[PDB]
């Protein structure tokens, strides 16, 4: 029993983290086979952040200008190119610790683990969700850029996020490993605006199922609802609409608990309309939306 915000084991990603220094800027790089991937703003300075010309900045850099270190060992850069907002540094040594991996672009509402790194060395691992407005609520300081987000399926690491920036909000934005930003953001210090965030309804429901599986059942009421009637209430509380696809995705949890999805929807409707009255669910006094249905099943095997 028990339910915790649980991250993937990070060992396969730890063996890929290197440090990239160009001038006075140092961030993290991802070393896979003979390529190091890192955010392109490693080539910027203070002169170069309102509106950097990255192609201009890059042409003035040699291979030798890129100092790449894997732990105590310098990796010689033999080629460099830019792909969207990431740099690809070809090095002369393939990483012997390269795991089986893929590059994936994740969807809003999906979750992943972040390995927070500074100077190429891991500091901590935590689980994050891609918010509907394409931000993440992470924990990143100066020098954390190039830290990656990932999921593991069996022996395969799916890299899906590389960290680039913090919005003045306190939320974070980055790219996939092809260097394309999630959301309408750009890697420059300009007035950009994150859209309004919403609550990921299918995730809240999955977490209510996790509560039931763990014996926290006080919120189950005797009612049912239609999907249309539920969504009218969800809309009022800034919850995402629940689709039939989401309903099907909750099938395994519904079967395990014997609670129909639309019956759980009726219980969530009452929690939204009435509050929790000082009670908790799985030790939380708020409804949690950063557990996907897959996350719940995986944890509650
Ligand atoms: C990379 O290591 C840093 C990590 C940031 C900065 C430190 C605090 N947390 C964090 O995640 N990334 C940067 O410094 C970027 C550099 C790019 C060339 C933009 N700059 C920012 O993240 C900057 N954000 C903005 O200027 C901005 C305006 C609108 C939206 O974002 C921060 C420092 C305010």
């Amino acid at each position: 029993s028990g339910f915790r915000k649980m991250a993937f084991p990070s060992g396969k990603v730890e063996g890929c983290m290197v440090q990239v220094t160009c001038g006075t800027t140092t961030l993290n790089g991802l070393w896979l086979d003979d390529v190091v991937y890192c955010p392109r703003h490693v080539i910027c300075t203070s002169e170069d952040m309102l509106n950097p010309n990255y192609e201009d900045l890059l042409i003035r850099k040699s291979n030798h200008n890129f100092l790449v270190q894997a732990g105590n060992v310098q990796l010689r850069v033999i080629g460099h190119s830019m792909q969207n907002c990431v740099l690809k540094l070809k090095v002369d040594t393939a990483n012997p610790k390269t795991p089986k991996y893929k590059f994936v672009r994740i969807q809003p509402g999906q979750t992943f683990s972040v390995l927070a790194c500074y100077n190429g060395s891991p500091s901590g691992v935590y689980q994050c969700a891609m918010r509907p407005n394409f931000t993440i609520k992470g924990s990143f300081l100066n020098g954390s850029c190039g830290s990656v987000g990932f999921n593991i399926d069996y022996d395969c690491v799916s890299f899906c996020y590389m960290h680039h920036m913090e919005l003045p909000t306190g939320v974070h934005a980055g790219t996939d490993l092809e260097g394309n930003f999630y959301g309408p953001f750009v890697d420059r210090q300009t007035a950009q605006a994150a859209g309004t965030d919403t609550t990921i309804t299918v995730n809240v429901l999955a977490w209510l199922y996790a509560a039931v599986i763990n014996g926290d059942r006080w919120f189950l009421n005797r009612f049912t609802t239609t999907l249309n009637d539920f969504n009218l209430v969800a809309m009022k509380y800034n919850y995402e609409p629940l689709t039939q696809d989401h309903v099907d995705i909750l099938g395994p949890l519904s079967a395990q608990t014997g609670i129909a999805v639309l019956d759980m929807c009726a219980s969530l409707k009452e929690l939204l309309q009435n509050g929790m009255n000082g009670r908790t669910i799985l030790g939380s006094a708020l409804l949690e939306d950063e557990f996907t249905p897959f996350d719940v099943v995986r944890q509650c095997s």
